């Protein structure tokens, strides 16, 4: 006929706080784990450039978790360019209007809402391959 019985366990799965905040783990970060403020990023709008997959649903989740405005698009009013892998659109911008948005990895976002306040992108700058 039929007959089994189940026991107790203790796998891993999403629920609270799963795995750090970092890039590493960006497509399985907890966006709601940081404790930044709601106007972290307030009127701070800033340009998703290369993410894609869930890392960019993330930086969507945080920016406007932050407040921050994710524009669809690349302008002057952009404050901030959050790549990837590289920003193509950065180009035709800087082509189309003359300014030096600040172009730095989701890393830095993180970083924001993780330390709570915004960061310097200086030490979270995107530059190209290879050095000299």
């Amino acid at each position: 006929g039929s007959s089994g019985s189940s026991g107790s366990e203790s796998i891993c799965n999403s629920l609270n706080s799963k795995l750090e905040p970092t890039l590493e783990n960006l497509e399985n970060l907890d966006v709601s784990a940081f404790q930044a403020p709601e106007d972290l990023l307030d009127g701070c709008r800033i340009y998703l450039c290369g993410f894609s997959g869930r890392k960019l649903d993330k930086l969507r989740r945080l920016i406007n978790s932050g407040g921050g405005v994710r524009f669809n698009q690349l302008n002057e009013d952009v404050t901030h360019v959050i790549v990837g892998d590289y920003d193509d659109e950065l180009k035709q911008f800087w082509n189309k209007s003359a300014h030096r948005p600040h172009v730095v990895g989701a890393k830095w976002l993180l970083e924001c809402f993780s330390k709570g306040y915004m960061l310097s992108e200086e030490p979270y700058i995107h530059s190209g391959p290879s050095s000299g």
